[PDB]
């Protein structure tokens, strides 16, 4: 079910593309 990674591997990906 998406409700893990749509909260993790989405947010965490945006974070991994926002962080510096």
């Amino acid at each position: 079910h998406s409700k893990g990674l749509q909260i993790l591997g989405r947010t965490l990906k945006a974070s991994m593309r926002e962080l510096g």
